């Protein structure tokens, strides 16, 4: 079996294991700050530098995976706390969409909300143009920020949030468990055929965005991942 | 919302938060040892003492949950390393089945392998009477030790194993991720309608069993859990 | 170490974490209403269903605890705003005293004011029979509603009150901080040996009561708790 | 009654409500970073700019206070994780001691460990020169970093820690409750006569330090305080 495994308790801007895109900075505490609070339509993304083979064209086998991460979203004076963080999977050549308007796109899609990615979004603003639910929500995205499925959620300013994601290759189920600061758990699961929607080699990471009036602190505190693909 | 949450880094005898059934002891290091190595048809079970409201007859709402645990199985001289550990969910009045033969029953079912429980087993012996797969396996059980689904696995003697379980109430999906000592991840997921198979109030826990010639060390090292039920 | 931790932002009828005693109801907003406004000598109590091992006869170690809660007391037309709320600790088998006269007993003691409990009272009526101070007060109680110590306080009708309680096992100090509506804080601290006054296993809760003439709305809005016992 | 109350969910560089001393900075996320990882014997402190009248020469009354804060300590590559954070109270004119050697002096004392302050230290290095206990600890300090009392503790790298402090003026008791990442609570309480050790008006704040080989990240995430002094 072919396995990719890593653990990040902290992040350093110098390290080759991570690719930094757009307005991403690394704070002295080791946290990744995805958006620039003084920039209009700010977009920042982070990717694990090594491409992970999630399926085989030779065997037809799809990898399984377990991944855990922690993030923080914090309000800033005068600006609307927007637009959120997206944990995404995309082709290895992925870049911030050209002429990105940030905001509702979450740095992974065009103005119409279309892209080439599979993701778990932690959306803190209601964009009617992408048919967003009325409140804060966790969503399962397939090539669009117009979510396949959403679950009502609450983004608490300055709160540390824990996420656990299981992708079972046999049932093609993407399961998400989100642990809020008040102790409650929020789940969302969706059948997503990764072979049909993504290439053999993909990159995994995080993305966040803001606008002119919609800005907030987007932080990635830690990340652990382990994926296994059967080669027999 | 109604939430039940706990975290056990260690265990202690006399902790009113845990119900001890059968042959369970607590070691000096804080580990729970489920089976008695000197007893025939040894059965040991640990339950979280407080019943959990996994669904409401008034609203029709079902609870989602997230749990993590770590266990160890270790071989003993002369005896066949058997029979394994099962993480289970059952009605609050649950007891070791009367006249339990232990062994392949994993302490949750009768001689025919029938019971009233939903569980995730970590099976180290192949019982033909319960149509077990030929090698060690992780299985999803619904009122039977004749698993609804199995996945090939390997129980390494003296190895610490990490498990992560997500239940999404909306899709009724029970998802499992098992982190092996060789670094690989093993997953298994199954749609299980907890509202159709179990009463409103349930107990969560662990069970292990042995036979005359099939005995091993069954250890529960740690356990965290969080469940949320949306209320009217 | 052995830790018990819970958080209630709201309450619900049928939640197995809460034992309801006497005249307690749960309002639609999630608040617990401890007394029946149309009943004479009304007594209502709520207990955390799981017994907490506050000390061990095996090691001699005593647990430390941190708890926070919010309550509301509101005057009702024609009746004397009485009698108050008590946050208490008692043996796991605790029940409303048989033939309870309510009123000044605060639902935890007999007519003479004697009982088996340790508590923090928020007294709104001066009972000369229990040597109450002349004004509203916060009191620390040890097997009696004739307080070991009191501090002058003011119960404002319809005001939300925040309480923070720290018990340090090493110094045996029970410390209380009460945050009034107008922003002011009221404190009271007392050395209380829980190992000498209470059994190893207890229950934690709230109690309120009234008389024929003395009646008011007694509400428990939220409650958080964490206790740690060193298992050397 | 005379009450001082404030709440900081975040911090900002252009805020006249806070005095910044030494090597302290404000990160873009709003966190206060007390020490400079690139500086030898680094010292940084933050104070609430308004002096708080903790006792009256006119009435002889002493204030009671309730404060809550959250911090983070994180290890840095190659350097020994040191020296820790101290929550302190000192005369309004307080400055970093002249020619501060950083290290075990926690930025509040001279080389011999003497100063003019009352504090709660979260010590992560054992200094034999100040008779430190062998492991990480929480300590109650009175004009010395050679603690009046200590309690064993564990500083977990990258973990968010919550603290609750109650000072009861009548019993002169300073009570501390520390909530660790793993859920456990650590307490320490000590009788400290603030009227005898500190002047009428005082300043409250935080301090941290480092040395040549002993450095780590020291962060103050949030701070809430309320003091009430009876003026009758
Ligand atoms: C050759 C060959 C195969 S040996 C099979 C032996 O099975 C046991 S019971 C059996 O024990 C197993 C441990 O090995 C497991 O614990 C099973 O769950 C339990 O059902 C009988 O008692 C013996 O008579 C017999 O030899
Ligand atoms: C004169 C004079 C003073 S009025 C005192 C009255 O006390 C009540 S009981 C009393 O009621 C109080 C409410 O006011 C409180 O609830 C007390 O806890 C409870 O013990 C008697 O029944 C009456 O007969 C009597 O007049
Ligand atoms: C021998 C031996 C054991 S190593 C001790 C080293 O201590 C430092 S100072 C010391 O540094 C510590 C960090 O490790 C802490 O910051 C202390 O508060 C600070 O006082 C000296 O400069 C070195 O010469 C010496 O090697
Ligand atoms: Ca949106
Ligand atoms: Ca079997
Ligand atoms: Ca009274
Ligand atoms: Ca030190
Ligand atoms: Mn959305
Ligand atoms: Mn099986
Ligand atoms: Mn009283
Ligand atoms: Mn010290």
């Amino acid at each position: 079996a072919e396995t990719v495994s890593f653990n990040f308790n902290s992040f350093s801007e110098g390290n080759p294991a991570i690719n930094f895109q757009g307005d991403v900075t690394v704070l002295s505490n080791g946290n990744i700050q995805l958006t620039n609070l003084n920039k209009v339509n700010s977009v920042g993304r982070v990717l694990y530098a090594m491409p992970v083979r999630i399926w085989s064209s030779a065997t037809g086998n799809v990898a399984s995976f377990l991944t855990s991460f922690s993030f923080e979203m914090k309000d800033i004076k005068d600006y609307d706390p927007a637009d959120g963080i997206i944990f995404f999977i995309a082709p290895e050549d992925t870049q911030i969409p050209a002429g990105s308007i940030g905001g509702g796109t979450l740095g992974v899609s065009d103005t119409k909300g279309a892209g080439h990615f599979v993701g778990v979004e932690f959306d803190t603003y209601s964009n009617s143009e992408y048919n967003d639910p009325p409140t804060d929500h966790v969503g399962i995205d397939v090539n669009s920020v117009d979510s396949v499925k959403t679950v009502p959620w609450n983004s608490v300013s300055g709160a540390v949030v824990k996420v656990t994601v299981i992708y079972d290759s046999s049932t093609k189920t993407l399961s998400v468990a989100v642990t809020n600061d008040n102790g409650d758990i929020t789940t969302i699961a969706q059948v997503v055929d990764l072979k049909a929607k993504l290439p053999e080699r993909v990159k995994f990471g995080f993305s966040a965005s803001g606008s002119l009036g919609g800005r907030q602190i987007h932080l990635i505190r830690s990340w652990s991942f382990t994926s296994t693909l059967i080669t027999t």
